[PDB]
């Protein structure tokens, strides 16, 4: 089991970490959601699908910088919604193919009442998402750590 980002950075068997640089909507009004869809940026595959089933969770998601200060969050994982920053590990998603498939994570971020101006600075760390990978054969328990960085400013107009 291994993962890759949309620009080709890999995390190999056994886990590791990588940076993910994401374009964000440059403006988000009070009452609207800023969507950070990681499913178009993070992909994973099972190397030996005839031999083993791999299981994948969002073990935890943390917010940083302007996301932590200026937004109220939820994370959708494989169709279900949870608080973001997270308070529990999600259910497991099955990976059963050598073809890379999306990691089905999206953040829904709406401005807090105090947000105004540049609410996320371009280049800043906005999130760390920990993917936990297990399997149905042995006790392997691997962490794939995704450090999410903003490519551009996000403005909340005032
Ligand atoms: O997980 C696999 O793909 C192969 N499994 C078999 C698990 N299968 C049972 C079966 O194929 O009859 C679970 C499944 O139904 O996918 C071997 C193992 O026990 O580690």
């Amino acid at each position: 089991f291994a993962c890759k980002t949309a620009n080709g950075t890999a995390i190999p068997i056994g886990g590791g970490s990588a940076n993910v640089y994401v374009n964000l909507a440059p403006v988000v009004n009070v009452g609207q959601n800023l969507v950070v869809d990681l499913s178009t940026q993070i992909f994973c595959h099972n190397d030996y699908p005839e031999t083993i089933t791999d299981y994948v969770t969002l073990q935890r998601g943390s917010a940083y910088g302007g996301v932590l200060s200026n937004f109220s969050g939820t994370v959708k994982y494989s169709g279900s919604s949870y608080p973001f920053p997270t308070t529990s590990e999600t259910p497991r998603v099955v990976y059963n193919s050598r073809t890379d498939k999306p990691w089905p994570v999206a953040l829904y971020l709406t401005p807090v009442s105090s947000a105004g101006g540049v609410a996320i600075k371009a280049g800043s760390l906005i999130a760390v998402l920990i993917l936990r990978q297990t399997n149905n054969a042995n006790s392997d328990d691997f962490q794939f750590v995704w450090n999410i960085y903003a490519n551009n400013d996000v403005v909340v107009p005032t």
